[PDB]
């Protein structure tokens, strides 16, 4: 452990943490330096696993994960106070929140050139993970899981493949929340999603069927029919550009119906907090670096997407059969809808183990409830979180914790 | 107005109502006596319309409507306290909550034979509505709307037809909330609903398609294929009999995962309240009558369903073109899912007026949001309430009030 990176007194806590936590920089490729925030397991660091958490974007910060999803403490609406999180993932794991790629959040490079792409980011994370274990050698033995959300449906499998090549790293599994596993399935499934969740109506549905579909299959992905395109554009407008919350259809859109924030998302609370000069100091952030933003428009705008589907990577990770994989999805998200990923998993053709069923969670007073549905294969499970959006741990923390706990512990969901 | 039916001091109110309200009995057919509860418009009774509200079941009470949906005051969880409702429908209307048919709630008959059927109940309500105006002649001029929910998708159109025959009654429109308009469309649409809301998965979806569907038109209604039936039974088990809240999919099922209550519904609050001997007294209920239940198992179990579709009744009501009709649906309800009714309306073939679009509601701080979608035809509109279940005014009161206000006032939604 690099002592100088230790986080001493973090502004906004009434009482200091019982666990150690570090914040500093990991070397990536070239002259890139990725900011990390490592929170030790609240229960036996030396025998709790090592979890990498990557938010997606591309261009968005993994400190959103920490501060608004499943970190030990969550920033409150005043931008100043942090409250402990009883459902935090670092209850049972050493969680490494990594701001990536270069330029996102407090991460930078010496040359400041932040145009990048999937292969480069994969390599960058891989090398940063390498640099991590040089700095934290006492965690080289620990079980190592790679987890992410959103565009990290690309970051994570591509990374995992590189990790798979290095047996010094003790990779045991990976989990992806509302991930982007396949643009084609995402896009085709979203359109059904839109109709059957009441956003489209029958004239438009008919048109779509007529122009984009022939008898038992639709192409809403790359269809060249010009009348299909005009309708897909209408769907794109309804879903993404007309007032709905694409991250969570049944939630209000932050700041009425019409720097890069994610859409329908208020990022004030976290930004206010992390730009506090005392917070930057506590987190060993060098002063000269620009303000923190949840996402970087430059990164996102300059980003080159190469992989169109994670089918290879997953089969390549499944062939070995050393690795326990989970894809989970909020079933009211339209950014990466649950069905797209259910189709994606189903189309991996693995040996079915447990048939598709409910899975439960115990609540105070409410008793046991259905948290979602789960379909298991050997080494790979798909699972939904009923009534949760793009950011599962925010919409349903307890369910998210249960899922995660049962994942870490090789247990049935 | 029958003075003796006036409600004087209602237990559980801190301060007494600014409006008059009456509770007593209307004569139906034979020796049947229906309990009513009439709440005068809070704003100019003499020029506010007359709204009949019927809950469905069959066998369930319209006092649920009052006490848990859109009455001037709602019973609170202690079963004792009533709190005023700022979104109450009697803000702008004279709302007549009618317990029907005979045997439901405080309604009875001298002979106590409560087996009945759609045609008899229709006639019974019609005659009770007649008896109403004998008792309340000063309201014969007022605009008269027939509104209901649930199985009242049958009660209301069938009733309306009888009302349509009597020009002494000033019928102006009717509205049905998550109504049962057509068993066939309800049943076929529910199955799609189930799949695309993540309850079914692909093996079961495939089977269903295979056995229940040829060439992309499905029969999930009355299909005789024995392999189809085995799967429809599975669907029935998942949707209705496995822990989900059929009234609202994203809500927990009251009292964990397993007298006729509705399923997944706690009826304690209201029952506790209405069985209070002092409440019965305040509401002029004769003592000898049995306890109040939100639904009557006898009625429901002995009920004979005759109409299989309200297509006739609605065209018959539309032909005249004196009548303004609204079907609205909570888009997370599985008892009477929104699509079934959207299909039902679309298949009425009326002259399209306004194309399908969003409709908005202003919230405190949140600004304008999308409350749902609306598709208007000549004299008949279909409209959804996003994120609302079977009981719209409970899940989304403000949106429900807005909708209703805009309905009453012949205004665009
Ligand atoms: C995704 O980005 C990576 C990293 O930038 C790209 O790989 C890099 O490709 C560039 C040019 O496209 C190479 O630049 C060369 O540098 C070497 C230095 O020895 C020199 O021989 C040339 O003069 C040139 O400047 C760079 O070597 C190369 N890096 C790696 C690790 O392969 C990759 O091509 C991008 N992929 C796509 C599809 O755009
Ligand atoms: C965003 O959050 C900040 C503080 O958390 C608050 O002051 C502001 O009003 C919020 N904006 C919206 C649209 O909720
Ligand atoms: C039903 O409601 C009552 C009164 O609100 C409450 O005390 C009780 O916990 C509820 N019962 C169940 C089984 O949830
Ligand atoms: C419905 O009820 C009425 C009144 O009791 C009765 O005359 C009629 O025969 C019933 N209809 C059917 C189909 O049984």
């Amino acid at each position: 452990a690099p002592d100088q990176d230790e986080i001493q007194r973090l502004p906004g806590l009434a009482k200091q943490p019982s666990f150690r936590q570090y914040s500093g920089y990991l070397k990536g490729s070239g002259s890139k330096h990725l900011h990390y925030w490592f929170v030790e397991s609240q229960k036996d660091p030396e025998n709790s696993p090592v979890v990498l958490w990557l938010n997606g974007g591309p261009g968005c910060s993994s400190l959103d994960g920490l501060l608004t999803e499943h970190g030990p403490f969550l920033v409150q609406p005043d931008g100043v106070t942090l409250e402990y999180n009883p459902y935090s993932w670092n209850l049972i794991a050493n969680v490494l929140y990594l701001e990536s790629p270069a330029g996102v959040g407090f991460s930078y490079s010496d040359d400041k050139f932040y145009a990048t792409n999937d292969t480069e980011v994969a390599q960058s994370n891989f090398e940063a993970l390498q640099d991590f274990f040089r700095l934290f050698p006492e965690y080289k033995n620990n079980k190592l899981f790679l987890t992410g959300e959103s565009y990290a449906g690309i970051y994570i499998p591509t990374l995992a493949v590189l990790v798979m090549q290095d047996p010094s790293m003790n990779l045991q599994g990976l989990a992806v929340g509302n991930g982007l596993s396949s643009y084609e399935q995402n896009d085709n499934s979203l359109v059904y999603f839109a109709y059957y969740h009441g956003l489209l109506g029958n004239r438009l549905w008919s048109s779509l069927q007529t122009h984009c579909c022939s008898q038992n299959k639709c192409n809403f992905y790359d269809n060249k029919d010009l009348e299909c395109v005009t309708n897909l554009q209408e769907v794109a407008r309804i879903v993404g550009n007309s007032g709905l919350n694409i991250y969570n259809l049944y939630a209000p859109c932050a700041g009425g119906v019409p720097r890069m924030d994610p859409p329908c998302t208020n990022t004030t609370a976290a930004s206010t907090y992390l730009n506090n000069p005392y917070v930057r100091k506590a987190l060993n952030i060098p002063e000269q670096l620009p303000q923190w933003d949840m996402c970087n428009f430059l990164v996102n705008l300059q980003y080159r997407r190469l992989y169109r589907s994670m089918n290879s990577q997953y089969l390549k990770l499944l062939s070995s059969q050393k690795y326990q994989i989970l894809l989970y999805n909020g079933d009211v998200d339209m950014a990466c809808n649950f069905m797209g990923d259910e189709w994606f998993v189903d189309s991996l053709n693995q040996k079915m183990e447990v048939q598709r069923r409910p899975w439960l969670v115990k609540y105070g007073d409410s008793g046991e409830q259905i948290a979602g549905f789960v379909k298991e294969f050997s080494h790979i499970a798909f699972l939904t979180i009923k009534g949760a959006g793009h950011m599962v741990p925010t919409d349903k923390p307890l369910a998210a914790f249960t899922m995660f706990s049962r994942f870490l512990n090789k247990q049935p969901y």
